[PDB]
């Protein structure tokens, strides 16, 4: 079992660190890696929007500047202790790190990636 | 009721204008919009890879720039041709613009993009 | 000479067609091509405000899906028709497509976009 | 003032922890926070390769994760330790977080971020 408490505990604390002077709409993320290691994120806004950075690509960063590997189990928050489903970029760049099985946290029940993002684009189509 | 010949069609001549010196991989897209038109749009690298344009987003681009209105069926193909499935960030780009409902071209049966996309992050989560 | 007045108000009609729900800022672009044609663009937020797409890239697209070639000149504005400089990724992106001579409107006087990125990154990097 | 031989080593070693499969070009950087800490940062492809995330975008995601603050100056590199100078997002990114004395290291003699992205897209703009 992953400890989703653990998890979403360090997702909150990530949330705390958010750059939101624009979108005021701050966002968390922490990772379970291969190893036992944690890695976290938080959301940074950009002045030109589209530029904005998100928590979860924020932890694909921390995985490759502390050792690299695998993520086994993603938890995503808003401010509130919130928990959100990644946005669709974040859901394909997860994916390049954890693959199908990777696990995201949800309010009810916890989701293979494969399922929040099946039939996806990859290695296949290049 | 969506002729996917015609917008399978399209979306390959789309891909023909394709920018790919560096991936070598070009994608092309088109669209049937609500007031009966086509859009279509295609791939374009640049040098810093991760400011690369995809089609689907070129499509969006297109939609806005001709009128606006609401995507209800999408073809992404490669340029043999071969139908596509979006990468995640367009995944979510498209779904601003068409929703849940909007069929999105597969080899075997197009796909609602909330099929393709579920429990997708959106505005009730700002 | 090119004719600011003739692509200024281009990019402000373009503009009218930005979506921008989120943002409230619309952003319209408007480039002459080497062939002599005009192409536009306007900007398109999205939920996940790090995938907003900038008025500039869709000049880009829209420069692909009409026959390809190179960027002269562009003027980009603002909902209220004041000019606007482009945003550093944008400056990346129309650099593939009109490199450091290409002119970039301006309040005063209009620049070459080799001294809006000097120095920029590119191919000799790769 | 700057200890710039510190700063291009911390991004060498930053740069052997880079994910570029697809790219193989690898891609560190290392800044000075205002506190006198050091982040680091490298390159992370994506299969879609508009989803690639930049090593000092990585670099703020690290400033954020580690208390925030200001960066004071900023070294890149590519696989061979040689001098990069930023892309044109990264620099509109790092000048959010630095601002336009952020000085960037260059081969001949470091520079400015305000001369590298001069007459900045900005708050005054929204
Ligand atoms: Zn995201
Ligand atoms: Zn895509
Ligand atoms: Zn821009
Ligand atoms: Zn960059």
């Amino acid at each position: 079992d992953v400890d989703w408490n653990m998890l979403r505990g360090n997702a909150t604390q990530a949330a705390a660190g958010a750059y939101v002077p624009y979108s005021r709409f701050a966002v968390g993320a922490a990772a379970l890696v291969d190893d036992g290691r944690v890695v976290t994120g938080c959301n940074v806004d950009n002045v030109s929007y589209g530029l904005t950075l998100c928590a979860e690509c924020a932890v694909v960063c921390a995985l490759h500047s502390t050792g690299g590997g695998r993520l086994l189990a993603l938890a995503c928050v808003d401010g509130h202790g919130s928990v959100l489903m990644p946005c669709g970029r974040c859901r394909q760049v997860l994916l390049e790190h954890g693959g199908s099985e990777l696990l995201i946290d949800h309010p009810v029940r916890p989701r293979r990636l494969g399922d929040l993002l099946p039939d996806a684009f990859g290695l296949d189509d290049l």
